C-alpha cells in the first residue's frame, strides 16, 4: 500500500532550464524538502545511490533506483527503507504560459508514514481486497 | 493524499461473464468487501447514488459516482464521505488463459483510513510537496 500527494507549481523559466535544474540530482537536497543528502553518483534509469529521506519526522536511509528519465519531461525514482518502507519521488515538467509547470508527486508507504504499525492498515485494506476477489470466484 | 491497494485474481469464466458480474452493480454487495448496501438506482458514468461503505471498521455513508464505464474492460467510481472522506473502487477486466483476470484497485484518503486524524499526516506531507515546489522556485 502507497498513499500519494502530487501538487503542481508554475515557475517563469523555460522547460529546459526546469528539467535540468529537477535532472540535476546532486542538487536535489538543495529543495526537496524529503532528500536530507546523499551518501553515494555517476546517469539515468537504473542508477542506484544510497541516501538520508526525512519524511514525517522520521529519518531513514533508503536505497533510491531511477525508475524513469525521459529529458526533458519526467523523472521518476522509488526507494526501500530499513524497515521495508516504500518511497517515491515523480517529478514532471511541462510547458505552460509564462514558463513551465513542475508537478512533484511523493508516494509513501504505510510504514514510512506511520512506523511499523502502518502495516497493521496497510494489511487490513489488502486482506479486504484478497476477501473481495476471492467472494468474486466463489460466486461466479 | 489518497493510498491505494491494488491486487488481481484470476478467474476460469469468459471475460464477458466477468464484465457483466462486475458491472452489476445492484450485486456489488455480494462480493465486494467494503460495499455493504445501497441506499439509493437506474446505468453508465455521471450515475450518482448513495451506499454504505466498510472500511477498516468504520462504517460510512457514501455518495458514490461512477466516474469511468468501459465494456468490457473496467468499472470505476469514487465516493464522497460525511468527515470529507475520499473513497475510490476501481475493477478490471482482462483476457488469460483460462479466462479472465479480475484487477480490484481499492482507494481510500487519510479520514477513512484512520478518522479525522489522518488529515493530520495528509495535511503533513501535502505541506513537504508544497515547500518542495516553493523552494525550488525561489532558487531557480
Amino acid at each position: 500500500m502507497m498513499a500519494s500527494v502530487e501538487l503542481s507549481a508554475d515557475v517563469p523559466i523555460s522547460p529546459q532550464d526546469t528539467w535540468d535544474h529537477v535532472s540535476e540530482l546532486s542538487e536535489l537536497g538543495e529543495w526537496l524538502v524529503i532528500h536530507e543528502g546523499w551518501r553515494s553518483l555517476p546517469l539515468g534509469a537504473g542508477v542506484q545511490i544510497v541516501g538520508v529521506a526525512r519524511a514525517m519526522g522520521m529519518r531513514n536511509r533508503v536505497t533510491w533506483r531511477v525508475t524513469k528519465w525521459d529529458p526533458p519531461h519526467e523523472v521518476a525514482m522509488t526507494g526501500s527503507g530499513k524497515g521495508g518502507t516504500k518511497y517515491g519521488v515523480t517529478l514532471t515538467v511541462r510547458p505552460t504560459k509564462g514558463g513551465s509547470a513542475l508537478g512533484l508527486r511523493l508516494e509513501l508507504g504505510g510504514r514510512a508514514l506511520f512506523g511499523p504499525l502502518g502495516s497493521a492498515a496497510a494489511r487490513a485494506v489488502k486482506g479486504d481486497v484478497e476477501k473481495s476477489l476471492k467472494q468474486f470466484a466463489e460466486l461466479y
